[PDB]
Order: structure tokens, then sequence, then C-alpha cells
């Protein structure tokens, strides 16, 4: 209740809440950090509204960046899963 | 003299190439597609509809890349 309330605002006050889909603990395949799931859901709304822009030069500069970041994230998630330092 | 007077229908004119200053096994295949590269990809970053840019750039590219397939074609010596 308090979701469809969030994500459906009138924008009225330029502070805003965006809401990632409910996640399920008990649902969510075992040995799979909850950090990698939040990400996962997190990339598909901002995705879908990098999708959205209309203009073009603005949708190419945050494209470049963000995918930048995502690249950064993966090389050190080897050191949240390790059984022995190299 | 030509090729400037054109830039002053609506024609598009390439650099003017010449054969000596080229590779001696270069085709000219490659040289002809390699300078369309340049004028197209200068035109997309001239764009202002996202959905355009978005949709030519993919289609452009998949031509291209479809063309990178057949070359082995032309610089062969024995059928495979």
């Amino acid at each position: 209740s308090v979701v469809k309330s969030l994500n459906s605002d009138q924008d009225d006050v330029k502070v805003n809440i965006k809401c990632l889909p409910t996640i399920d603990p008990t649902k969510l395949p075992r040995h799979e950090p909850i950090l990698v799931t939040v990400t996962a859901r997190l990339n598909k709304m901002v995705s879908d509204k990098l999708k959205g822009y209309w203009a073009s030069n603005d949708y190419r500069k945050q494209k470049e960046q963000w995918q930048n970041h995502l690249a950064q994230l993966q090389r050190g998630l080897h050191l949240l899963t390790d059984k022995e330092y190299k």
C-alpha cells in the first residue's frame, strides 16, 4: 500500500521517492548476495528510464557514465565471496 | 576545384583518394568504406532525436558488420 502511494505521486514536491520492486529473501536463489540482486533490480529502473529520454545528447552522455560504474563494481565483486587471498 | 565547388539536388562528396599513397595490398573497397564510415559517424552525433539516433546507429552497424564477414572473399588465395 505504501509502495503504490510513493510510485504514483502527482509530482507535487521536488523531493521524491522511487521504490524498487519488493525483494523476497526466501524465494531468492541461494548463494546469491543481496547486493547483486539489488543492483540487478536497480538496473531495470535506470535502463528503462534511460531509454525514455528524448534528447539524444543527454542519453549518450549518461549511458557512457552509468555503464562505467557497473564495470567498476564487477571488478570488486570478486572480493565479496572468496575463500582465500591472492 | 570540383570537390570544393560541390560542397558550397544535394550531392555529398567523399575526400579525394589516390592509389599511389595507399598500402600496396589494401583493397579499394576497404578504403572507400572506411571514409564513408567517418562521414556517417559524424552525422549521427549531430542528431537530436534520441529514438532516431538509437535506431539508425544499430541499423547502420548491422550492415557494416555484414560486409566484414564477406571481406575474406576478396583477399583469398584458394577456395576453402
